[PDB]
Order: C-alpha cells, then sequence, then structure tokens
C-alpha cells in the first residue's frame, strides 16, 4: 500500500482508464471493457516511468495479459 508517488499497477490503472468509471465494481473472469493498443498504448506510458516494464510493447504486453484478469480486453 502506498500513496506518495508511482502512478498506480496495471490492472487498476486499467480499470480506472480502460475499465471506465466502474461498469464492473467487482468482476472476476468476464469482460466489462475493451480497447486497443492504442489504450493500453498510453496506458502504460503513464506507468511507464515506474513499472518494471521493458518497453511500450512490453509494458502493454503484460498490462494486457494484465487487463484480462479484471475486466478489461486489448486488441494489438
Amino acid at each position: 500500500m502506498t500513496f506518495i508517488t508511482k502512478t498506480p499497477p496495471a490492472a487498476v490503472l486499467l480499470k480506472k482508464a480502460a475499465g471506465i468509471e466502474s461498469g464492473s465494481g467487482e468482476p472476476n473472469r468476464n469482460k466489462v471493457a475493451t480497447i486497443k493498443r492504442d489504450k493500453v498504448r498510453e496506458i502504460a506510458e503513464l506507468k511507464m516511468p515506474d513499472l518494471n516494464a521493458a518497453s511500450i510493447e512490453a509494458a502493454m504486453r503484460m498490462i494486457e495479459g494484465t487487463a484480462r484478469s479484471m475486466g478489461i480486453v486489448v486488441e494489438d
């Protein structure tokens, strides 16, 4: 738990960005939002300067499979 610096994690930031306000709120293995790499692109850019990603496609790579663990799909 840290609320001082460093953007949020992929899933969380994903739920906020691609997860809209909260079409789910208590999701699990379903889908509530779908975006192309354009969103997971900018999204990873925010958590880029703080995430252990390895590059743009690399951040979205983990950020993508990450969104699937919540309720947001991603199209390459």
